[PDB]
């Protein structure tokens, strides 16, 4: 635990190591004909410094959850980071040669497929919200030895989403947390904002909370003893640095952001740079110490079914926080996180019943969703993060990431559509289908009463990928039984008979308008068929064409949310071209505005009445 | 102007004034049963000596364009914004009772449907940006007088959107902009994390470059001086304040964010506030200095048509900096933003040619955005903005809220889809259409060559609401003559024949792979029509259904984007139920990886041999 003082041959070791890893970079980037050498370069004694003397991990063993953390947030760095798991002994030196390729997983910016990659970079300034989740987690969960630290780049730093993390460390103590900068003086167009002025970063730093360290980064011994200090709040590293560092005549210039070196003056410069090189001999990692406890990954299962019933009256967004709660009996890895909405997600009934497993994240959705990401790594945790769907669009961005990062991550988003009524488009999610169903990995659950809600935050918590569940303000009777089954990509007819004319899907608000124009309808003797879908993604094509099939082909959706991206494109899209199909389409058609939730389900075409003029017409 | 010092009978004034706007915003959400007036009251003295002491604008003329700008980021504070420009005289006063009915125009957050509302609030977190940009074009290209006013709560400052724009104002020096920080300790369900540690705000202002003034936020006085002294930098004006300020048992209370007062406690605070009010009589605005100039609002054209020769390869990022430094030529309307990515976008074109009118805004994509919309403002300048299209989801909610501000911005997204090749999925836009396509003012081009590029940009510019251009990396061949004519709404069938199999449908690089299918299916006595929409949204339905009823009614799309929300679910939205018409579906089904352009659209099934073997399988 002693901090060893380095001699004078372990820290020429160190830079006989960071010069190694400035030549593979280049020979990786050289070969590939694209990279970032020069992105590398400035970071190879921080590289070599974390890597070989201040982390402690398991060299063959990376995703050991003993180890210390590292976060490439700078991902184009990517060359570098192989180099150093070719270095410690994990990667076969040959491989880094076929960056890029096909053929190998040393892609461009770092994936999860690499066994030493835990989230990907590559989109700027969210490696370090990552690195916070992972810090809360050794801190407040594991209560591990572990250590977490993230290099970022300069421009890198423009990012608000960095500026999030940073006052997240800060206001939980994040002791066990690094932050290195690469104050190398360059973005990939210009220079970055602050270039050199080492002062400014450290007020920046310190006005937010962390213990900021000036350094010169291409000094192995300032760079060993800064990380070697004691830690008594988040640090920053603030390394002046020189793009280029160690390539001849590319050193500190512009014009060279992402230009892989032609294959003669690779030679040339990794000659130089070898001849700078005294030994050959390599450093080894140092292991870690072993007090990360065991976690249980088994199912989860709720301790009791839903105790709803049929015709009791409660939104979606409260039985979430009901189902959440309750759920954090059933499994001691559920964690909930919240951008500061949590008495009206209702994620505030999880944080009264289990207060050390709720993270206040504040106004700040992007870190939150890193957070989570973090959260989620090496299995440490199951998250479920919530706010407004609506503002889940700040997060976009770290929610494509956290597919490319294949995160296991729960989202809840409230108050979706026009039926929340006074607050008007600004708090309408009218987007968030659209937006989820366009992540790879997603699962989009939209639970249509209390009983659905309890389910699918069930289902959420067994199923990989990026599981969304999108919650309702208005409250809207139970319709299922407490015993419902329910399983992705299985929707339920809720309304039925022989003489039914059009099926109509609806969900949430939707779905009890659906049902409301059906008995309406009865009036007339006109039956509907009502479909739940239940998950928007997938879909259930198979029951919603026989639902089709038995009422003259015809299906009529009507959604709270806008036309593109939504329930009606989902469907139109796996029914296109069945014989006998047609299928018609009630939406949001423009920004709404402020009124009554009844009022604006009207005026938006939405609501009861429209969908039963939308049946009328269909059947003349 | 001399600071007028204000005697104590002007005082008292405002102090009356920020009492009477403490009850409307009281009356106004008891009225509507929901609002946030004790939000409204931690402010009511900044926004009485805001507009009735330091603020010059036209108050029967809110739109005007010389007048000071106020920007309320803190949207939900709407009732006292309504109160103040009833106070001015513009609106009336027994109006204020209708705040968030279907009747009225006073809605739960601003939006421009009010002539005293730029943008539209109520997402947090964004009002700083557009304040920058109103700035921004005040100081550099309106070159005028007027100042811009930006009002923030404390919570809200968790936003790492607003630290991106304080960090811009400093850089772009800003000295025209003052944001005013109502630092009320509490957000919507627990403390703002720095609570009333003042210095800390001041600290964290002034490492940003801001000139920092902490304030007792309900002195009249002391707010009178702290706006009264213009400075060098970007002023923060940072107000200790109470939430609630002024209703008694109310003041400084947890569990009251959103709440309304009840009838009867209304009418008990009202008396009470009511009985601190010394005179009737109101302050009159003053109007602004009229140094604004004049802007054109006619049509711009292209100096030339497209120069471009059939046959000759360039990409369509490429083309799209050329078109953008050409149309600058034409208007000095025109200016153009980019994140730190000019050399990629080559908006770099412009920034040579034109480099008074480029606005660098660094690794900061939500701020751009809304830098772009503050410019937009008034129809003050035609903005485009540009980065990646993947980072593009980075500012997802600042475009969702530019279509609630009715804002005309361009925005041009490069690297689109697995054809960026090496770098990988973090930078590979495959979700930008579906994301585009759900912004419900949106106009999407897709352009597929460098005339089509051209002709997008030009018709971009004159397209009201959210227009997207979505460039590509691969350097494909020039289809189209110069002189052919381009619209929003219409596709061109660039490849056709009597004896046509299949239409099939590509954008971009997937165009240029169904041309190459189509010269593969040739040797096999099988022609397709090919078909390039050119714009998504709108969709050219009538050519996509009358080039089908000609292919035997067989679609098939092939796009370099995800299955949701994309050209394929347009296509089969807009076709579904159409006698005899079938669509398949060509796309890539999951998060990608590292290889070469053409590698990759054959391992996404996306290339000449997929759609090949698709059109193949479709025949037999
Ligand atoms: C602008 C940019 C880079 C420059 C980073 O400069 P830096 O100072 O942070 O790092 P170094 O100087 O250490 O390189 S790397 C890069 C890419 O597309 C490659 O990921 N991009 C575009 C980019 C824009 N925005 C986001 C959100 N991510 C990005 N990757
Ligand atoms: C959390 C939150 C508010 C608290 C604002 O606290 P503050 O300290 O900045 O301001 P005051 O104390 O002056 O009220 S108002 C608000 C709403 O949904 C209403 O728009 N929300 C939800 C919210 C969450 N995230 C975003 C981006 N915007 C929001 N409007
Ligand atoms: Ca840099
Ligand atoms: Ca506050």
């Amino acid at each position: 635990e002693s901090y060893h003082k380095p001699d004078q041959q372990k820290l020429q070791a160190l830079k006989d190591t960071a010069n190694r890893l400035r030549i593979s970079s280049i020979q990786a980037t050289t070969a590939a004909g694209s990279g970032h050498p020069t992105s590398c370069c400035s970071a190879a004694e921080i590289m070599a410094v974390l890597f070989f003397h201040t982390m402690r991990y398991k060299s063959q063993d990376p995703r050991n959850p003993h180890n210390d953390r590292f976060v490439l947030s700078k991902g184009h760095a990517a060359p570098i980071l192989y180099a150093v798991w070719a270095e410690a002994g994990f990667l076969a030196e040959a491989e880094l040669l076929n960056l890029r390729k096909i053929s190998s997983d040393l892609d461009g910016h770092p994936v999860p497929k690499q066994a030493f990659t835990d989230v990907a970079t590559g989109s700027l300034g969210q490696g370090l919200g990552a690195a916070c989740g992972m810090a809360y987690t050794g801190k407040y969960f594991d209560k591990a030895s572990y250590r977490v630290y993230c290099l970022l780049g300069d421009g890198e730093l423009s990012e608000g989403s960095v500026w999030e993390a940073m006052a997240f460390a800060s206001i939980y103590k994040l002791d066990n947390l690094v932050a290195i900068l690469d104050i190398n003086r360059l973005g990939q167009s210009d220079p970055a904002p602050l270039q050199h002025q080492m002062d400014i970063y450290q007020k920046r730093c310190e006005a937010f909370g962390w213990h900021a360290i000036i350094v010169d980064g291409h000094s192995v011994e300032e760079l060993c003893k800064a990380f070697g200090q004691a830690k008594h709040q988040p640090t920053a590293i603030i390394a002046k640095t020189f793009k280029g560092r160690g390539i001849t005549g590319v050193e500190d210039k512009e014009s060279w952001h992402g230009k892989p070196l032609p294959k003669n003056m690779a030679e040339q410069i990794i000659q130089e740079i070898y001849s700078q090189i005294q030994s050959k001999k390599k450093i080894l990692a140092t292991p870690p110490q072993e007090d990360a406890p065991s976690v249980d990954i088994a199912n989860i299962r709720m301790p009791s079914l839903p105790s709803y019933k049929v015709g009791d009256k409660i939104a979606t967004r409260k039985a979430y926080g009901q189902a959440l709660a309750k759920l954090g009996h059933a499994s001691d890895r559920i964690i909930a996180l919240d951008g500061d909405t949590k008495n009206s997600t209702f994620s505030e009934i999880f944080k009264k019943e289990h207060p050390d497993r709720f993270i206040e994240c504040y106004i700040a959705e992007q870190n939150m969703v890193s957070i989570a990401v973090g959260c989620a790594t090496r299995n440490r945790t199951v998250p479920f993060c919530s706010t407004f769907a609506a503002f889940f669009t700040r997060a976009f961005d770290q929610i494509r990431m956290a597919a490319i990062s294949e995160s296991n991550i729960n989202l809840c988003g409230s108050h979706c559509g026009v039926s929340i009524g006074e607050d008007g488009p600004s708090q309408m999610a009218l987007e968030d289908l659209a937006m989820f169903r366009s992540v790879p990995t997603s699962t989009v659950f939209y639970p249509s009463d209390g009983v659905a809600t309890e389910k699918a935050v069930e289902l959420a918590a067994n199923t990989k990928g990026i599981c969304f569940i999108r919650t309702s303000r208005p409250e809207n009777a139970i319709i299922y039984n407490n015993n419902e089954d329910f399983q992705v990509g299985q929707a339920k007819v809720v309304l039925k008979s022989k003489d039914d004319q059009v099926t109509v899907i609806g969900a949430g608000v939707t779905l009890h308008e659906a049902l409301a124009a059906a008995e309406l309808l009865k009036k007339e003797k006109i039956n509907i068929r009502v479909l739940d879908p239940f998950t928007i993604k997938p879909l259930d094509r198979k029951l919603i064409l026989d639902s089709a099939r038995a009422t003259k082909g015809r299906i009529l959706t009507v959604e709270d949310h806008y036309y593109e991206g939504g329930i009606g494109e989902a469907v139109s899209s796996a029914v296109v071209g069945e014989p006998g199909i047609t299928v018609t389409h009630l939406a949001v058609n423009r920004v709404p505005r402020s009124g009554k939730p009844a009022e604006l389900l009207k005026m938006f075409g939405i609501d009861r009445d429209a969908i039963a003029q939308a049946v009328r017409g269909l059947i003349t």
